[PDB]
């Protein structure tokens, strides 16, 4: 069907991670010039994990509290000369600025976009992989422990667009993070209380693209004339559990390629929710949100 | 559970531009060789039915060029060319520096690797994939895309086991092992080829109905056992693979207390449908997760 679940290569960002230790507590951390970044419940004693102090625990520490190590290409003389917290993160000043650092931005990712994983353990990367931020602010990814402060990231031309630290596991098999601005996807707490997600939806502009896909794969039996506007769509989605169409020039591309509207998906989507009938799109019997418009283009072109 | 590859900044460094007349592909910088596949030296006029050891007669001192775009940017001197089978064997008088500890292994059927999509020299985009029963892989490739590599990395040494050669007439993918041997024996000349018909990796099945136990969806698992033995008889006649089981099947089998024929009659009974109910999500048989999956990511 040649649709594939395709991540930046992360060659640029195996170079900008290492080890933030803070007595004995060790996670994952962004060298990016003179400046690291990692969670910032690394200063927290287990103990105290449940219900802890960041501006106390803050106040308590200077420079020689955190150590910086880069375990991974050339070696690691990183001294920390300065530290602030900000949001949910740290932000270390180190007194190396990194010369692999690449060209950057910050920036937050919205419902229903994707970007690529680098899992990090003990600053070693091990794997890489693709998600899509869910539109209960939260990612399925596969993180295990010792994985806090792995990076996700997109790139645009040179420019890496870090928009993802890694923070917890809630009590399903689904992660949540930060952006670099310190503020927590979908407001969750650096606490080890539980806490509930807000129930997901589908994304639908990337169902939409998806369909698309098929279309140009040459599986179109659920394309019919009938349509379904999309101020019509959003209104059934709110009592669906779907998202607002947001419509985007990735997708009137496929629209013009295949020629086949975006109200007519629409339509589709609709019919299609209630069930296949046993029919199959792409290899499967269930909606796909997980591929953008973007990669629809970029894969099928 | 997600499909998870290798980091591939190694793999990023060894990755260059080679160019033959007026064709251009990718290639793999290791030591003082350059590989690629042979089909560089074809004109793109005569692809249909080419002949290469004609082709390599034809080459002289400077008919191949070889950039490298990524890292510290670079004019490699070819100062040799060799074939072997599907690819090419080119000697350049520098050695990458950044060659990373190498071997050339040949995936069997059901592995999972890693594989690096390249376009002119630079890497744009990285999947993971498993070699299928016939010998084919479902990549996302582009015109452009050929040399691109496949590999795993036990340790810290890099398993080099695909170069990527084909699309054939399906949206599916074929390439070289690095012995220059086409998987599937396809041939790298422009002809309808027929793909053999496709089969369920048995080993990969089991491997997925375990992650479903570990993970609490444990529905399916009945006292009934199907050995070995019987099942690879079955299986023969259902489009399934023989089972060869691993240590890494068996780590699954003794944290679950679920034995592999439990899952193996299972399997029978999967095949002919799921009875309404689902299984980490899905209505069908997964077959692209690994016991090494499932043991890495639900460890
Ligand atoms: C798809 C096409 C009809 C063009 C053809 N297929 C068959 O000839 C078949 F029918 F035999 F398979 C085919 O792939 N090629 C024709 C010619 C080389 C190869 C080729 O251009 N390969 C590129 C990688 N080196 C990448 C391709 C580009 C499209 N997507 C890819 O991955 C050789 C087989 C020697």
């Amino acid at each position: 069907s040649g649709l594939v679940k395709m991540s930046h290569p992360s060659g640029d960002v195996e170079a900008c991670m290492v080890q933030v230790t803070c007595g004995s507590m060790t996670l994952n951390g962004l060298w990016l010039d003179n400046t690291v970044w990692c969670p910032r419940h690394v200063m927290c004693p287990a103990d105290q994990l449940s219900d802890p102090n960041y501006d106390a625990l803050l106040i308590s520490m200077t420079n020689h509290s955190f150590s910086v190590q880069k375990h991974i290409g050339a070696p690691a003389n990183l001294r920390v000369v300065g530290h602030a917290m900000q949001g949910t993160l740290l932000k270390l000043t180190v007194d190396v600025a990194n010369p692999s650092t690449p060209a950057y931005t910050f920036t937050t990712v919205k419902p229903g976009a994707a970007f690529s994983v680098l899992a990090c353990y003990n600053g070693r990367p091990t794997g890489t992989f693709t998600v899509v931020m869910r539109p209960n602010y939260t990612i399925k990814g596969s993180f295990l422990c010792g994985s806090c402060g792995s990076v996700g990231y997109t790139k645009e031309g040179s420019v890496i667009n870090f928009c993802y630290m890694h923070q917890m596991e809630l009590a399903n098999g689904t992660h949540t993070g930060s952006a670099f601005d310190g503020t927590m996807y979908g407001a969750f707490m650096d606490k080890q209380v539980h806490q509930v997600q807000l129930t997901d939806k589908y994304c639908s502009v990337n169902v939409v693209a998806w369909l698309y896909a098929a279309i140009l794969n040459g599986c179109a039996w659920f394309v019919k004339p009938n349509r379904t506007s999309v101020v019509s769509f959003n209104e059934w989605a709110l009592a669906n559990q779907f998202t607002e169409f947001v419509g985007t020039q990735s997708v009137d591309m496929l629209a013009v390629k295949t020629g086949v509207a975006i109200e007519q998906l629409l339509y589709a989507i609709q019919q299609l929710y209630t069930g296949f009938q046993g029919k199959q799109i792409l290899g499967s019997t269930m909606l796909e949100d997980e591929f953008t418009p973007e990669d629809v283009n970029m894969q099928i072109m």
